[PDB]
């Protein structure tokens, strides 16, 4: 439906590398409109035509949301080669990077307010009866104000509820599990879950009733609120709408944030 003239676009510099092909950032401007910036990922020369339809899947799925934490898609670029994809470009890059580079560096309270930021793309989603499947901090990315955006549309053990590994079922509520991981790493500045352990390890972990202990200096009530998602029955775990009420409690009572084992 945004099928976008290549002469509306100046690519600019490399700044990733995503699963088939390059990340550059640049500048879109159509008649009529303001200048403004803009990721852009490309599809360069050899490839299959379900390849084709596969990376322009990512497109049109985005091209589905509306929410201030869900990547905008701008536009598309496919009458012509190389293949495009535009969407909202991102300062601060992916956030389980930008935490390990800040690491011990934000306060508990902007913590709060990404996770906030996230379970709130989550909650519209799960409005939406679209379910992600691979909720994760490397596919959540932060712009200048910190303000944190869910990307990756279109199996990552350690991020997935038992029963969605063991029969495929993938609901909102495994979706839940997902973001509990998720509590985690932003808490522990991008550190990975589950640190030395083998995919199988942890699955038999999480059976033996294993959970991942806090973060160093981590809340109790944010701690609690990732085992509530960690629970193995998951018509037990909070909705997406109990979890942004829940961190809404501890953004207006700061001193419940205090309190640590
Ligand atoms: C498998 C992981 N997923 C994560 C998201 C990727 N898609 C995507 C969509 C929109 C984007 C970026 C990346 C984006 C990036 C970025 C590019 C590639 C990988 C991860 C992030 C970006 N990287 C940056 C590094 C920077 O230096 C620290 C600054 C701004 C950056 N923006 C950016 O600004 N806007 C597809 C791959």
């Amino acid at each position: 439906a945004k099928e976008i003239d290549v002469s509306y676009v100046k690519i600019e510099e490399v700044i990733g590398a995503g699963e088939f092909g390059e990340v550059c950032r640049g500048r879109l401007k159509a008649p009529g409109k303001k200048e403004s910036c803009v990721a852009i990922k490309t599809l360069k020369g050899g490839y299959t035509e379900r390849q084709r339809r596969e990376f322009l899947s990512e497109a049109s799925i985005m091209g589905q949301f509306e929410h201030p934490n869900i990547i905008r898609l701008e536009g598309v670029v496919t009458n012509s080669m190389p293949v495009m994809i535009l969407t909202e470009f991102m300062e601060n890059g992916a956030l389980d990077s930008f935490l390990r580079l800040n690491d011990g560096q934000f306060t508990v309270i902007q913590l709060v307010g990404m996770l906030r930021g996230i379970a709130s793309g989550m909650r519209y989603l799960a409005e939406m009866s679209y379910v992600h499947r691979d909720l994760a901090a490397r596919n959540i990315l932060v712009n200048s104000n910190l303000v944190c955006k869910v990307s990756d549309f279109g199996i990552p053990i350690r991020w997935t509820a038992p029963e969605a590994i063991a029969f495929r079922k993938f609901t909102s509520a495994s979706d839940a599990w997902s973001y509990g991981i998720v509590m985690w790493e932003v808490m522990s500045f991008g550190e990975r879950p589950y640190w030395d352990m083998s995919n199988q390890d942890v699955i038999n972990a999480i059976e033996q009733d294993y959970r991942l202990p806090p973060p160093p200096d981590c809340p109790t009530s944010l701690h609690q609120l990732m085992l509530d998602c960690w629970q193995k029955d998951r018509n037990a775990r909070p909705r997406f709408p109990q979890v942004v009420s829940a961190l809404d409690k501890m953004i207006r009572n700061p001193a419940s944030l205090k309190i640590v084992a």
